[PDB]
């Protein structure tokens, strides 16, 4: 009797993108054709909080829960280097982004919004599963099409895998923590807090707990005070703000409960004219462009480390595989070579190896079936990582610069740099090293020169 492997299974289509704890790919099943959202979690680079037994009892329960607005959880994997969870496929995109496309959004959208959360948080509840790390990113909407559900995806995978601690993973983490979860003493009403959080952010485009950086971020929550006193809150019934409140109380026990949460009044009245919230929409797409180039640029910093790590490496086995050293290995052996190297989620099979071998030798024309200097296929292979990680920091930075102006202000750097978390004094230090002029302004190749210099380069 045999363990079940992934990739007999499954074949790699693409890269979905990054979430919590890991990659997620979109694969297909070899046989049945079946396409699904692989998140392929590191045993490396992730701890495991529970047993083997606990997980595989709790992906035993996911796999028969069904609800509208939760992710399906279909299989899960695991192998020396790596845990594979395989659910359905989401193509609507996160909820925040859908909202920003919109000219229009009021109460009413809100409440429909929230009562979907609240429906699908309701449901693992009562099933004794908490997700205690709800957030905007967490909410997929299930296809493009008008009135798509929203699906919560990671229910459960907090129980039972350990937080990262770098800041391009935790993007984001601060603003919707329940105090209590900092404090080490939580229960499902975490997951209600954390609703309240976006629930306020809906309605004014604000988060409730702001700050300079993570940890006053922290501060705030931890505090536990907020107000509704910003102008675009005259434009909010008392009802949606009573209905916060009761989500943001402090004391977990006072708080109310996400099956409770469904009966009030906001929910009942909105979900059955309504003014347009026009300041929280802007507020909601700066919010978002800020949050999205944050989290550009320390995932551009980490490519540029990750690849000064792999192109000495590649480089080093080659020069290994290569006996009589005069530089030149064939296409089995580039293959041999990468896949020592890769011992991205997307090149955890030998047929997606060769296959990516064979762009690098196509991209500089380098015949596959005779021996190639290897030196050349490393700088292609490397060369062409630089230029994507290059290229998806751009979209970031035009996405960002919504007047098309071409540059980033004093202050926007303020801002992005606080989220991405990277010392003021640090960033101000390297804006004074790239603005000779004092023109208190960076421009796209200015900006990817302050981030290579605030990641040793
Ligand atoms: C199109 O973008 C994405 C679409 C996704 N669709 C479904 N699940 C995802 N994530 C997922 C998949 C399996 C298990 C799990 O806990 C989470 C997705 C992630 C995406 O991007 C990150």
């Amino acid at each position: 009797h045999s363990t079940a492997i992934f990739s007999d299974r499954y074949k790699g289509q693409r890269v979905l993108g990054k979430g919590s704890f890991g990659e997620v790919i979109l694969c297909k099943d070899k046989i049945t054709g079946q396409e699904c959202a692989v998140k392929v979690i590191s045993k490396r680079q992730v701890k495991q909080k529970t047993d083997k037994e606990s997980l595989l009892r709790e992906v035993q329960l996911l796999k028969q829960l069904d609800h509208p607005n939760i992710m399906k959880l279909y299989e899960f994997f695991e192998d020396k280097g790596y845990f594979y969870l395989v659910g359905e496929v989401y193509t609507g995109g996160e909820l925040f982004d859908e909202i920003i496309s919109r000219k229009r959004f009021s109460e009413v959208d809100a409440a429909r919004i929230i009562r979907q959360v609240l429906s699908g948080i309701t449901y693992m509840h009562k099933n004794k599963i908490v997700h205690r790390d709800l957030k905007p990113e967490n909410l997929l909407l299930e296809s493009k099409s008008k009135d798509a559900n929203i699906r919560i995806i990671d229910f459960g995978l907090s129980t039972h895998f350990e937080a990262s601690k770098k800041m391009k993973d935790k993007i984001g983490t601060a603003y919707y923590i329940a105090p209590e979860v900092l404090h080490g003493t939580y229960d499902e009403k975490c997951d209600v807090w954390s609703t309240g959080v976006i629930l306020y952010i809906l309605l004014s485009g604000c988060p409730p707990f702001n700050g300079a950086n993570e940890y006053d971020i922290l501060k705030k929550v931890e505090k536990g005070k907020y107000t509704f006193e910003l102008p675009q809150w005259k434009k909010v019934s008392e009802s949606a703000k009573d209905l916060i409140r009761k989500m943001l109380t402090y004391v977990p026990s006072m708080r109310i409960s996400a099956r409770d949460a469904l009966d009030h009044e906001w929910i009942q009245t909105y979900t059955k004219d309504v003014p347009s919230l026009d300041n929280a929409i802007l507020n909601i797409r700066q919010f978002q462009g800020t949050q999205k180039l944050a989290q550009a640029a320390l995932l551009y910093m980490g490519s540029k480390l990750t690849s000064q790590d792999e192109t000495k490496e590649l480089t080093a086995i080659f020069h290994k595989m290569d006996k009589n050293g005069d530089g030149q290995l064939d296409r089995a052996e580039l293959i041999e070579g990468y896949k020592e190297l890769m011992r991205d989620a997307s090149m955890l099979d030998a047929s997606a190896v060769e296959h990516e071998v064979d762009q690098v030798l196509d991209a500089v024309d380098f015949d596959k079936n005779g021996y190639i200097e290897y030196s050349e296929f490393v700088t292609v292979a490397m060369d062409r990582k630089t230029l994507l990680s290059r290229e998806r920091l751009e979209r970031a930075f035009r996405m960002f610069d919504s007047d098309n102006s071409g540059k980033i202000s004093s202050t926007e750097l303020a801002t992005i740099f606080g989220v991405s978390d990277v010392d003021s004094e640090t960033w101000k230090s390297v804006l004074s090293e790239v603005d000779k002029n004092n023109d208190g302004e960076v421009d796209f190749d200015e900006f990817q020169q302050m981030l290579l210099k605030l990641c040793g380069n």
